[PDB]
């Protein structure tokens, strides 16, 4: 279909490799390195297979096309990468231009080079904001030059940046080398998602959680065409409960736009035979705070208002468990409560326990990136589910049935 790294001859070749090293940070300290580790297999393969160089490029955060070295440098990533790889990483303070080109022209065999944040240049995204905060547009000649420069850095191109595969950015689709190969991470991610979406083992359970409904309509709709069961949890559930069940939800999140289509979505489900599991009980809070006073409510009792519901309750966890038990395949995108806070994490943790249990008995368990992946780190379960995705937005696009420009741009095999 598409050329992949396993099929690519890299011996004695400089490999310029787009990766997603857009890792969570604080005070320029990396807080989850999951994205970095995820790329190691492609990098090692290249090295073990005689690549002259591997030049790594990524964005970090949204500097919006202006240099932000004290907020968004990849320098910390170069440090973490050397540790993961047990090899030196040469960090360049830029990604394009004559000095970087000189550095990458003919490196000593086995050289690993990490470029500075691609997004310090407006050319990468093709638009951005000026240093005064005004929206600005990249210029075509400059974009071409930007792409040309990156292109100079390797003989062959590999994209392992699954997390960025939804972005038609210069580094992702604009590289002007004839051989453009998907990396092992890109391959792995797509395989699990394809199987899940094209050819699932059944029953196929989707667990969708999150705050709002409006932004998930395509996703729910598409998933309803694929799955056998769906759990809808988190903040989004209140919209369904209020509309469908007449529930009193207090101050819990309510999506007015979403409420308009909830019925239509449930109709599709019924028509398709998809069993919907909504929460039946809740952990309530008197305010939206980590340390709020908490209570308990049922759909029938209502949320006494305007208290808000911030986790599912024990009976919900039981129904969720029952669904998990039924499943031979699961895709989980979204926590079922405010997992960030211990008083409202219980539902999420229990579900994680169930998902882990399912994996141990052969359930194919796919965790969407973003918050759900974060939970995997938090509770140390990355090696206990089948797949923890590195791409939240990207994975969501696939789940919505969308094409990834980063994949499309690869060479055909
Ligand atoms: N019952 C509930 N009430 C309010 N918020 C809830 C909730 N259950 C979960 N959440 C919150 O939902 C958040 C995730 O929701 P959402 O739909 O906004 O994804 P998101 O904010 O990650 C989109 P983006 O990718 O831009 O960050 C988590 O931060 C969690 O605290």
């Amino acid at each position: 279909n598409k050329l992949t790294l396993d099929k690519l001859d890299v011996k004695g070749k400089r490999v310029v490799m787009r990766v997603d090293f857009n890792v969570p940070m604080k005070n320029n300290q990396i807080t989850n390195n999951q994205r970095i580790k995820a790329a190691v297999p492609s990098i090692k393969f290249c090295l073990d297979n005689g690549a002259k160089s591997v030049v790594l490029m990524s964005h970090l955060g949204r500097p919006d096309g202006v240099p932000m070295p004290d907020k968004y440098s990849l320098e910390p990533v170069a440090v973490e990468l050397k540790s993961l790889l047990g090899k030196d990483v040469l960090f360049l303070k830029d990604c394009v231009g004559p000095e970087v080109e000189k550095a990458c022209a003919n490196p000593a065999a086995g050289s690993v080079i990490l470029l500075e944040n691609l997004r310090f240049h407006v050319e990468e995204e093709g638009k951005g904001k000026d240093a005064s905060g005004n929206k600005v547009k990249a210029e075509p000649a400059k974009i071409e030059a930007f792409r040309a420069s990156l292109s100079k850095l390797g003989d062959v191109y590999v994209n392992d940046a699954f997390g960025t595969a939804h972005r038609a950015h210069s580094s992702m689709v604009g590289v002007n080398l004839p051989q453009k190969a998907g990396g092992f991470l890109m391959k792995k991610e797509l395989n699990y998602f394809a199987k899940a979406l094209e050819s699932p083992e059944r029953p196929f359970l989707a667990i969708l959680g999150g705050a709002k409904v409006a932004d998930k309509i395509q996703l729910i709709n598409n998933m309803l065409d694929k799955v056998n069961e769906m759990i809808i949890g988190g903040g989004m559930a209140f919209t369904f409960l209020k509309v469908l069940n007449n529930m009193e939800i207090g101050t819990s999140l309510f999506d007015e736009e979403g409420a308009k289509i909830v019925k239509d979505l449930m109709s599709k489900a019924e028509k398709n035979g998809v069993k919907i599991t909504l929460p039946v009980d809740f952990v309530t809070a008197d305010k939206f705070d980590e340390n709020a006073k908490t209570g308990q409510a049922t759909v029938a009792s209502g949320i006494p208002a305007g208290w808000m519901g911030l986790d599912c309750g024990p009976e919900s966890s039981k129904k969720y468990a029952e669904a998990v038990t039924r499943a031979k395949q699961i895709v989980w995108n979204g926590p079922v409560g405010v997992f960030e806070w211990e008083a409202f994490a219980r539902g999420t943790k229990a579900l994680m326990d169930e998902v882990v249990k399912a994996t141990s008995r052969g359930c194919i368990t796919i965790i969407g990136g973003g918050d759900t992946a974060t939970c995997c780190a938090k509770w140390n379960t990355e090696d206990k589910v089948s797949h923890v995705s590195t791409g939240g937005g990207a994975s969501l696009e696939l789940l919505e049935g969308k094409v990834l420009p980063g994949v499309d741009a690869l060479s055909n095999i």
